[PDB]
């Protein structure tokens, strides 16, 4: 259940993934259901997550309503994000719904709009990754973001509301590849205890 290097699998019904580039270290402990704990030290980039991976055949509307109820003890020492994260394919898009961060509020771009949902206000952004790692190899792809205006580390994220806002703004989405509660670190160290993480699709928890 101890993951300290790149790994993808399923643990207690949740698709887990540990992903890092070279340098530093990370430790992910897979706990019950969608839960896990994470610790990182002097990394370049590291991501820890537990959610659902899909077979790339359905739009988010076809999957249905996606909602995540979570709670995490988030203790970054520097740059890190606590978020819902995933990808679409055709087009290849990496996305983030950021509820908390460390010393820097991402993603450093001019907002494209705002969404009010789940008792918060999020700024919406679109950024570009050029020849970077991806679920489909070294690629150039967009990153879509919703970033909360104030931090929080527990609550419910109505994922599908964010997708509709993005599509409303012309941020095109492809077929679902993944949706997951994620901890990301960048050129930093820290820890996070994800003690609560339930993904519901059409009101039904993952299993
Ligand atoms: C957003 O997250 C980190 C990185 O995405 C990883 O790409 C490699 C793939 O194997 C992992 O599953 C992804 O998390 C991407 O470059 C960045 F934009």
């Amino acid at each position: 259940q101890i993951v300290t290097d790149n790994s993808i699998g399923n643990h207690d019904g949740y698709d887990y993934e540990f992903w890092k580039d070279s340098g530093g270290s990370g430790t992910m402990i897979l706990n019950h259901g969608g839960t896990f704990s994470a610790q990182w030290n002097n990394v370049n980039n590291i991501l820890f997550r537990k959610g659902k991976k899909f077979n790339e055949t359905q739009t988010h509307q076809q999957v249905g309503n996606m909602s995540i109820n979570y709670g995490a003890n988030f203790q970054p020492n520097g740059n890190a994000y606590l978020c819902v994260y995933g990808w679409t394919v055709d087009p290849l898009v990496e996305y983030y719904i950021v509820d908390s961060w460390g010393n820097w509020r991402p993603p450093g771009a001019t907002p494209k709009g705002t969404i009010t949902v789940d008792g918060g206000t999020y700024d919406i952004y679109e950024t570009l990754r050029v020849n970077q790692p991806s679920i489909k190899g070294i690629a150039t792809f967009k990153q879509y973001w919703s970033v909360r205006r104030s931090k929080r580390t527990s609550g419910t994220i109505s994922v599908s509301n964010h997708f509709r806002a993005w599509e409303n703004l012309g941020m095109n989405m492809g077929k679902m590849y993944e949706v997951a509660l994620t901890v990301e670190g960048y050129q930093s160290s820290g820890s996070a205890n994800v003690y609560s993480n339930t993904l519901r699709i059409n009101g039904n928890p993952l299993s």
